[PDB]
C-alpha cells in the first residue's frame, strides 16, 4: 500500500466569500460563493460545505475523512477538494458545478434531454467510478443525486462521506446491492449494482426506484429475483447491461472499465440504444467575471 501524498490545503474564512445556499440539509448546508486564492488575482467559483453551530466531535469526524478523501483524487470525472476552512467549525471547498446534481438536472430537463447526453454521461460515470477503483475506493454512495454537473457535456462523481478503501472494516437501501443489504459487503462490483441504479435513474428521467415499496420490503424483493423496470426509451441493449449490473453473483457482474467501453460504443450510434421523441431537436445549455477561472484551470504545484 502506497503513501497518500496529497496535500491539504488550507484556506482562511478571508480568502472566500459565501453567497447563497445552495442546499440545506441535516446538519449542514452547502453555500455558492467565491474564493480569491491569496495574492492570485484569480477568483474561483466554490462550493462550501459547512455543518451546524452544534460542533459536536463526531459530526467533525465525519466531515474530516470527507475531506481526507476529496484531497485524495485527481480525476475529470471526480470532484475534488480544493482546500479546508477551520475558523469555527470545518468547511469544505470545492470546486462549484452550475448546474447542480444530475438527478435534478434530468427532472427539469427531461423535454430537452437527448440519447446522446445520456449515454455520454453514462460514459463518464464509468469513468469517475473506474478512477475510484484504481484507487482502491469503494464510493459505496453512487446515485444520481451525486452525480453533479459542470455543465450539460461535463459531469462528476461526488459525496464521499461513505466512501471507504477496499477491504476494510470501517443508509440508501435502494440503491445497494444485495450483498450489501444481507451482509453489509462492499467491493467495487458492489459499486457497480448502484450505477446500474444510477442508470436507470436518467433513463427513467429522474424517477423514483422501487417507488411506494418500503426499504425493509426491498431485500426481499430482490431476494425473490425482481428487479427494476425497463424504461420506455430503453432498447433491449441498454436494459440488458444494467440487468447485468444486478446478478446475485457480483463477479459476474460488469467491470466498470467493460461499462465504459460498452456504452463508449453505444455513444457512436445513440439513436439505435436510445429511443426518443424529437431527439434531432434537443439542445441544451457578481459584476466582475474577468479574473473568473474554474477549478479545472486553476492549478497548484504537485
Ligand atoms: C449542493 C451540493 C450537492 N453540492 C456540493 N456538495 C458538496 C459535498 C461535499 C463537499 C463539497 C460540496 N458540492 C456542490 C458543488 N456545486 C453544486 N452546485 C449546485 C448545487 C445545487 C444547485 N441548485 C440549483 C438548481 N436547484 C433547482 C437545485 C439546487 C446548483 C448548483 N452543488 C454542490
Ligand atoms: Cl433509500
Amino acid at each position: 500500500e502506497a503513501p497518500n501524498q496529497a496535500l491539504l490545503r488550507i484556506l482562511k474564512e478571508t480568502e472566500f466569500k459565501k453567497i447563497k445556499v445552495l442546499g440545506s440539509g441535516a446538519f449542514g448546508t452547502v453555500y455558492k460563493g467565491l474564493w480569491i486564492p491569496e495574492g492570485e488575482k484569480v477568483k474561483i467559483p466554490v462550493a462550501i460545505k459547512e455543518l451546524r453551530e452544534a460542533t459536536s466531535p463526531k459530526a467533525n469526524k465525519e466531515i474530516l475523512d470527507e475531506a481526507y478523501v476529496m484531497a485524495s483524487v485527481d480525476n475529470p470525472h471526480v470532484c475534488r477538494l480544493l482546500g479546508i476552512c477551520l475558523t469555527s467549525t470545518v468547511q469544505l471547498i470545492t470546486q462549484l458545478m452550475p448546474f447542480g446534481c444530475l438527478l435534478d438536472y434530468v427532472r427539469e430537463h427531461k423535454d430537452n434531454i437527448g440519447s446522446q447526453y445520456l449515454l455520454n454521461w453514462c460514459v463518464q460515470i464509468a469513468k469517475g467510478m473506474n478512477y475510484l477503483e484504481d484507487r482502491r475506493l469503494v464510493h459505496r454512495d453512487l446515485a444520481a443525486r451525486n452525480v453533479l454537473v459542470k455543465t450539460p457535456q461535463h459531469v462528476k462523481i461526488t459525496d464521499f462521506g461513505r466512501a471507504k478503501l477496499l477491504g476494510a472494516e470501517e443508509v440508501p437501501i435502494k440503491w445497494m446491492a444485495l450483498e450489501s443489504i444481507l451482509h453489509r459487503i462492499y467491493t467495487h462490483q458492489s459499486d457497480v449494482w448502484s450505477y446500474g441504479v444510477t442508470v436507470w435513474e436518467l433513463m427513467t428521467f429522474g424517477s423514483k426506484p422501487y417507488d411506494g415499496i418500503p426499504a425493509s420490503e426491498i431485500s426481499s424483493i430482490l431476494e425473490k429475483g425482481e428487479r427494476l423496470p425497463q424504461p420506455p426509451i430503453c432498447t433491449i441493449d441498454v436494459y440488458m447491461i444494467m440487468v447485468k449490473c444486478w446478478m446475485i453473483d457480483a463477479d459476474s457482474r460488469p467491470k466498470f472499465r467493460e461499462l465504459i467501453i460498452e456504452f463508449s460504443k453505444m455513444a457512436r450510434d445513440p439513436q439505435r440504444y436510445l429511443v426518443i421523441q424529437g431527439d434531432e431537436r434537443m439542445h441544451l445549455p457578481e459584476e466582475d467575471m474577468d479574473d473568473v477561472v474554474d477549478a479545472d484551470e486553476y492549478l497548484i504545484p504537485q
